[PDB]
């Protein structure tokens, strides 16, 4: 039951989606090796997700949160690059989207930073990159981003240097940077009801002038 609704370039909406997505770039540590070597992006579409029974998952979810944290969601916007980004706006988010390596255990990562998310656009590491030309730092092929809702509730703080269960008495896990000074957080929940597929972003990485 997904439609996904193209925004206008004019719009107000894809105007913030897009300086979010822009404006969250940072240098990697790894040196592109992962996502690629850009600055920026060429956004080519934003795609409004609309599914009634996955919003309503997302909401009940999110009212039990709330409620069991003096009426506060600690709902954030943030990104999510995935293999699977076909699966999870039609389906939603559920265990198989989950990175059970992470460093914060077996669970659903999301990122402040954009160029993070697309880290995972290919897999882990980037895997072999492009699909066309097996190129992790393709500027030809066209990538999707996902910009979800997010659901934090009370979330547990682990600085480092950057399914399961939640630990007890928390909804989900920060992952504070503790070495580069650069780099924005870094969040996991381990329930797919705690985050809703807002947004679906096409776009190309451009290559440095
Ligand atoms: C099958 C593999 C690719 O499952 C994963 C799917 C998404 C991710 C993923 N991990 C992140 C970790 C930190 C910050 C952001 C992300 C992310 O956007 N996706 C990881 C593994
Ligand atoms: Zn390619």
């Amino acid at each position: 039951g997904t439609i996904l609704i193209d925004l206008s370039p004019d719009d107000k909406e894809f105007q913030s989606v897009e300086e979010e997505m822009q404006s969250t770039v940072r240098e990697h540590r790894d040196g592109g090796h992962a996502g690629g070597i850009f600055n920026r992006y060429n956004i080519l579409k934003i795609q409004k997700v609309c599914n009634k029974k996955l919003w309503e998952r997302y909401t009940h979810r999110r009212k039990e949160v709330s409620e069991e944290n003096h009426n506060h969601a600690n709902e954030r916007m943030l990104f999510h690059g995935s293999p699977f980004v076909n699966a999870i706006i039609h389906k939603g988010f559920d265990e198989r989207h989950a990175y059970i390596g992470g460093m914060f255990g077996a669970g659903i990562y999301f990122a402040e930073n954009s160029s993070k998310s697309n880290q995972y656009v290919y897999g882990i590491g980037g895997g072999t990159g492009c699909p066309v030309h097996k190129d992790r730092s393709c500027y030809i092929c066209h990538r999707q981003l996902l910009f979800c809702r997010v659901t934090l509730g009370k979330s547990f703080l682990q600085f480092s240097a950057m399914m399961a269960h939640s630990p007890p008495g928390h909804h989900s896990v920060t992952g504070r940077p503790s070495v580069n000074g650069l780099a924005l957080a870094e969040y996991v929940i381990y329930r797919g009801e705690q985050a809703y597929p807002e947004y679906l972003i096409t776009y190309q990485i451009m290559r440095p002038e």
